[PDB]
């Protein structure tokens, strides 16, 4: 089609491989490029594993508000929130909000030891219907983004169905939807991406990623103005390992897509 066309040729400008998948939920249509393909998560994994620890809540009812300590042996290589906190704690839902609002790494882990491992993250996604999410390792080398590796990758009509759910289903209860929209809206590291190419009365949720391979990723929920709300999973990575971020491509490729 003609957005499709678009999108190929935002790809073919860019050197990198580019992949989209767009639900309108107003007649649960799709529109996909390179849909099923497998890219690297990196950080856009945070979602599913604060979902994960929702998912739990709804039966320990207390758990959100369970301390969990803050060593400086737990401190990898990005922590902006956790930082500030060591050799004292944080709620697992303050380490949930600093996983998706400041993208923060030492939180995600504590999560994935929360579940019981990468392992239990992936038996989250499972459970929900996502037979394609697979999460293997730990931060920060769940970011390397290797070419064909198939670790720690998803494809984006996977977890643009599984956002969905997440988000505008019923994969949680209802209090738990609520937080992690509430969470998702107040990203903080998200206005250079699919942000930028949609109009500023749209009300944006989402989760960047970045990683090795100039890997550039943003996976977000959007809520137009007097109409339904779209699902729209963006995901870019180069040929060249320290290649730099694009942010650009994501944004002009949510542009081609509001085009529609
Ligand atoms: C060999 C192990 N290894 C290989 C790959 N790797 C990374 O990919 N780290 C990445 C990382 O730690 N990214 C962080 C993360 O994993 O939420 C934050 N998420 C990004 C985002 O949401 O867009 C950020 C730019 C807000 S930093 C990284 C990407 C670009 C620039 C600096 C750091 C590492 O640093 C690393 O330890």
């Amino acid at each position: 089609s003609a957005v499709q066309q678009k999108l190929a040729a935002l790809e073919k400008s860019s050197g990198g491989r580019l992949g989209v998948a767009l639900i309108d939920t107003a007649d649960n249509t799709q529109v996909l490029y390179r849909g099923d393909e497998r890219f690297p998560m990196c950080s856009t994994s945070k979602v599913m594993a604060a979902a994960a620890v929702l998912k739990q809540s709804e039966t320990q009812k207390q758990l959100l508000n369970q301390p969990v300590e803050i060593k400086p042996a737990d401190l990898v290589n990005y922590n902006p929130i956790a930082e500030k906190h060591v050799n004292g704690t944080m709620t697992l839902a303050e380490l949930s909000a600093a996983a998706l609002q400041y993208s923060d790494n030492t939180a995600m882990n504590k999560l994935i030891a929360q579940l019981g491992g990468p392992g239990g993250v992936t038996a989250f996604a499972r459970a929900i219907g996502d037979e394609t999410f697979r999460l293997d390792r730990t931060e920060p080398t769940l970011n390397t983004a290797i070419p064909g590796d198939p670790r720690d990758t998803t494809t984006p009509r996977a977890m643009a169905q599984t956002l969905r759910q997440l988000t505008l289903g019923h994969a949680l209860g209802e209090t738990q939807r609520a937080q992690l929209v509430t969470w998702l809206k107040g990203n903080t590291t998200g206005a250079a991406s699919i942000r930028a190419g949609l109009p500023t009365s749209w009300t944006v949720g989402d989760k960047t990623g970045s990683g090795d391979y100039g890997t550039t990723n943003d996976i977000a929920v959007i809520w137009p103005q007097g109409r339904a709300p779209l699902v729209l999973v963006t995901y870019f990575t180069q040929p060249q390992q320290n290649a730099e971020s694009r942010r650009d491509v994501l944004a002009s490729a949510a542009r081609i897509i509001a085009e529609g």
